[PDB]
Order: C-alpha cells, then structure tokens, then sequence
C-alpha cells in the first residue's frame, strides 16, 4: 500500500536533510517523515 516497502529513516540509522542540499547521499529502503526532506546516510 503506497509505493514500496521502505523503512523509517530513524528505524535504521539515517538523517533528514533539505532536498535542496548539495552534500546529501540519498539512501534507499528508507524514507523521511517530512514531505520536503530526504533520508540521507549522514
């Protein structure tokens, strides 16, 4: 139900940075709670 079977950005070990960042490494199998923030590794 939705798109895929991703996990929580805080459930594993990630962070939510600004989508307009220049130094953000987007990680899969996980998403952010905000609709304007991406779940990056660090």
């Amino acid at each position: 139900i939705x798109f895929f079977e991703m996990q929580a950005c805080w459930s594993h070990s990630g962070v939510c940075r600004d989508k307009s960042e220049r130094n953000c490494k987007p990680m899969a199998w996980t998403y952010c709670e905000n609709r304007n923030q991406k779940c990056c590794e660090y």
